[PDB]
């Protein structure tokens, strides 16, 4: 293919253009009040959604070099946000503001290296002042409080919250299950968790929420790699013959092995996902050996007697109630084995704890010895019927993870005020040079725009919000609601700290590449 | 794909040309005096109908921005009105006028939401309204006047209707057959009848009216999820051995198993249908079981005895004279099975009922005890020919089902008038604001409209029609096919207040919807 | 195919375009404060990059003139700097103006050959003043020294790899692996390295890194020919027999044996590479005997008693623990075999050794005592988890280059000023008339590029610092990470003289073709 090269000013103009028709479609759905997209579909009706993931997902535009404009911000807005969709839609309009501010001072002089040092120098002032205004979570009262806000104001899903919690501790694991019931219950349950997912989105089942799940299933463990490795078969021969879903475990899957599991998941139905191994080193074979016992099987490692794939028999696998692969994260719950030997191996751990010294092997320790000692918390979610059920499901689990976060790094006032509120955290801030100055004074301005396209939306004008906050107490905002300015604390309008944290620093990141990129390369199209 | 992404009113602008076209190709054809309308077919005859909902079936715009304003209607109005042909024309003509009335007012400058506001507030008053002018129809003989008047003096269809509403009740389960005789009868049945239809418009069969019927049929039940489930084949197997059609009742189905079934249904010619469960949790258990005993057969279930459908008995499988599946319905009549243990069913289900307190646990007890204890009600109609029998059919399932609805909810005045008389309950109705008062004089105005319409396609001008009905007493109305003023309820004019007020709480939804949205994107075409 | 003949400048000209977009391309990336370039993709994210290499790769112009000018350097610029990415864009960025100054002194009437022997006199002067201000790197403080500022100020990785230097000696193996552990290790191994690649890029594996990695491998020697004679398949069968990949050592490989190879590769994913025979004459026949018996095989020769290609058995491959080969270079590691039977062949080179005087077979027959003698040494590289220890790797490979070229011809101020001081070494150099004249000019001045590119990077005028340079002492540069003039040998900021020394001589090189190429003759495009 060939290729048609841009440079300078003019190939940033133009992604600077594929940028402001993204972050246009996607800040109007930002707050309380956002409005609709109606995004066309060719196989049905058209969607209509104000989710900011979807619309930003949905754009694609034909010209080769606005295209990457959109791109450089869909791939970080989109992919640094999987717990909420909050942080998207802040990232991509604070993104477009600072490149923007930047784009222009640039071309009329500016120096872009100086102007990208005076912005970080602003950025940072502000994370720390977040940090410095944030309150932490921990106490159960206080979770209980965050779990009924973030629940909309629903107590009794803000209670089972706050139970689980209390249970398996602010560290611990929280799952959410439809319990085909009337009530919702709390449980607790024997189970593994570890963070490694499936190695190919062809095992998607379920799709709804990109997940993959399977019940009386087989495992497969082994320390070695199979990539490229055939005779995998006699493990899924045993799957076939005693009809069960079969997770292989392996410190990697490519070539042959691969290309085997793929394809019998594409074309003939056969239930195998492929997870790749937890751990690094001596490690990885200490967890391999916590699972094998944990799940009833046997590890096809090389060290001491060597087992080979060649040979698989019925009891070499091990079976698990309920296996769960998603993006990079897989659960084994409740799992079969023999209890004397689990309980064994927990003492082993503890004495380890005891003998050693090293703070790595310690805390490798501390988290084998929970793998076996803790449980893991089901919420279930009951109702009428499935219609009604399966709604409630995401209303506990958005609560849910909203509260976790509010608990790993405490809240601020919500509403834009987080970022409204640190503006004088500049004031202190002294640029070596004029376009250090110029940049910090970039970011002076952006931190403004969140809480004036909230208030846009709201259909009051923004300059008047956003100015009528800063001139008020420190717990004042303004409630797109209610259409009036209130104290926040009170009305328990909050948002975590790690969300805003997260979205400023993103859209700092790719505002900074946008403005200095220098030559853009593109294909010419035939 | 590549999107093209309008804004604000650029793109709604557009969507609502789509509905101009829409709404005028239906409107002409309301009322007693509606025209025809002449559709080209490319395999025969073009079709001349009066029908609103095929004509706003067979029109699909080739633009993509008023395409997505025609199918915004579309999907609503001809889904939400299954029922009856009379909701679908006066929903869309009503959401063309409100939401172009509402644009206007806010591309003038007026809130998009405040508009909203206030119209939402209009329509409440309304409906309340409609609901005190209402009257009941739970008398046999006012009963009987209603099925006469929907038979359009057609007394001896009025007659059937009302007998067989006096047999098995204000809500029991009336159906209509081919006598293959000279006369009309009623005849009751043992039978059953359930919410839940096809799983997939693929398994139409007779379709004429979109029916799915098979006689001598085998019914396989199962408590457990079938999605990706093979080894259904057994029971298909005996099937073929045994010329008898299958019908699925299942939890779910889905992957391979639905393949199979609807592949083999188009390819092949299997005459197979599924259905969905019929409940949710305990009484989901419940009545698989009480539905294997009135079919014969049992459940492939794993709690009590396992009964796996790897192994298919001629026993296993339940037996059925009769099963009718359609959207969201299903029917079985005439099934095989043992007496006494389905009377023992029966005596254990009173005993529930005497022993429990809870109103749910009541409500699905009755529920379980009528499916087992209630027969189904058979309008038989003859004639001296199929061609003759074949259209009286007909009229009976139009008069029954207009008799239902107006004992379910009531009837108000017809021709337009239910909602003309309506009008008065928003002089009461106090606005916050100017644009929440502009929203609820939109809906003001468009209460008028269904009258004026009907007016115009009568021939005379509307606008003379509905002032002199304003200026006149409550029972008074303009006959369209007398062609003057006449008392309504003499006249036996009526209209269901079912399809009176979902036709307006629908348009309402879909202009609403059409004046807010802001961002719209489409494909572009190659 | 139809070709178009052009003549003299005007092919001449097109060529320069071509050239003057690649050049600009790359120079942006040049030096600390090099500014990034956007490569478009065609199917994933955009790549970011400052490397120069992969932008020098990635344009491909469309024009078939310009299309010329741009391989004539590429295929010099990036295949001879093969070591570090440094040397690429120097070479680029040069001969793009020796080129350009040259074709306007021709165009305006000077002799192209009298301007080219210009040039080349004065490329000599500048590289004897190289060698003279380079200085060696011997003393093992001075490789530490080097190996830590290549390193980048990481000592642990400039202290193994000093370390690793002492063990095998300046002239030894050293080679790069992940260890599987937490700590950084030095291992010495038994093994052979001979400098000949893969016969193929095809045979191309686990391809980041250009690379070609085999373990528990066949090998399969011979002093015959393969070129289009085939029955290479009995060799192949016993690897298909015994799972083994299978490395083919020849003195030729074409015809038929290559389809074969390429094609299965490509197809079916054999598991086989193909090298070329490591020496000549006699000593092609010596050096196999000797890999013979370190990997425990056979040599298929003709001579004496001959060994046929046609008939191999189990025992006439070798095997070895792990094959590597890359381009131009192929290692085995761990080989199996007779330890008396290496023995004794060391033996006899010794004696052998000893008795012969010609200088020719003392080095021929030293090289080879070493092959079986000497070991390689391995640097394990640990860390945490692999995401960590795999960027590790690269610094240590990085650094590990760098010092071995500044051992092998020493160093010189790096930053562009060796070049830069080295101008002062044309004022004696003495033209024979007006045409050698200006060809001395030419680099006189092309020589102030490196400085002035890197200064105008950093975002300061070239020609104020490239000046400041030179009027002052000798050791004092630019530091473009400082911002100021510093000593560059306290510093420590410095550059392989072997660097300076080829990118100067490619650049002479190439742009000499290109301005006394007369006709140029390209396809007609279709």
């Amino acid at each position: 293919a060939a290729k048609d090269v841009k440079f300078g000013a003019d190939a940033r103009a133009l992604m600077l253009q594929g940028v402001d028709l993204l972050a246009d479609a996607v800040a109007v759905t930002m707050g309380p009040k956002g409005r609709t997209v109606i995004i066309e579909q060719s196989w049905g009706s058209p969607k209509v959604t104000k989710d900011g993931v979807t619309v930003a997902k949905s754009i694609d535009l034909k010209d080769k070099y606005k295209n990457i404009g959109a791109k450089l911000i869909q791939d970080v807005a989109n992919n640094t946000n999987e717990e909420a969709g909050d942080g998207t839609t802040t990232a991509t309009v604070l993104a477009r503001s600072i490149a923007k501010e930047g784009f222009e001072k640039i071309s009329k002089g500016a120096n872009p290296v100086e102007i990208r040092r005076g912005v970080m120098l602003a950025v940072d002032a502000v994370i720390a002042e977040l940090k410095k205004q944030s309150k932490p979570v921990t106490t159960p009262e206080e979770i209980a409080q965050v779990a009924t806000i973030s629940a909309n104001g629903d107590k009794e899903i803000g209670n089972i919250i706050s139970d689980a919690m209390k249970k398996v501790g602010r560290k611990g694991v929280i799952t959410v299950k439809d319990g085909k019931t009337l009530n919702d219950e709390l449980e607790i349950i024997e189970g593994m968790k570890f963070d490694r997912g499936y190695i190919s989105p062809y095992f998607i089942n379920t799709s709804k929420g990109q997940k993959c799940e399977f019940q009386d299933a087989y495992v497969l463990l082994s320390e070695k790699k199979i990539s490229s490795i055939q005779s995998i078969v006699p493990a899924l021969e045993i799957a076939n013959a005693h009809r069960k879903p079969l997770v292989i475990i392996a410190e990697d899957v490519d070539g042959e092995a691969l290309s085997t599991l793929v394809l019998n998941r594409l074309k003939v139905g056969l239930q195998v996902v492929a997870v790749k191994a937890p751990g690094f080193g001596d490690n990885r074979k200490n967890q391999l050996k916590d699972m094998a016992i944990a799940t009833g099987g046997a590890v096809f490692g090389e060290e001491g007697l060597t087992l080979n794939l060649e040979d698989v028999q019925p009891h070499d696998l091990g079976k698990v109630g309920e296996v769960i692969v998603t993006k990079d994260d897989a659960m084994l719950l409740k799992g079969k084995g023999d209890k004397a030997q689990i309980e064994k191996r927990i003492q082993e751990i503890i004495e380890q704890l005891d003998v050693t010294t090293s703070e790595y092997e310690k805390e490798k320790l501390n988290e084998r010895l929970a793998k076996l000692s803790d449980g893991v918390a089901v919420l279930k979610v009951g109702g009428t019927s499935d219609v009604e059920v399966n709604e409630k499901k995401d209303r506990v689990t958005d609560a849910l993870n909203a509260t976790r976060a509010a608990v790993e790094e405490g809240i601020v006032l919500g509403g834009g005020c987080a970022l409204l509120r640190c503006i004088p955290a500049l004031d202190s801030l002294t640029p070596a040079n004029e376009d250090q100055k110029i940049g910090i004074e970039i970011i002076k301005r952006t931190l403004k725009i969140p809480a004036m396209t909230i208030a846009k939306n709201a259909g009051v004008e923004g300059s008047l919000i956003v100015e009528k906050i800063m001139q008020s107490s420190s717990e004042v905002g303004y409630d797109a609601m209610a259409g009036d300015f209130v104290n926040m604390v009170e009305k328990g309008i909050i948002d975590p700290t790690k969300v805003v944290r997260t979205a400023l620093l993103d859209a700092a990141g790719v505002a900074s590449l946008l403005t200095t990129a220098e030559v853009v390369v593109t294909e010419i199209p035939k």
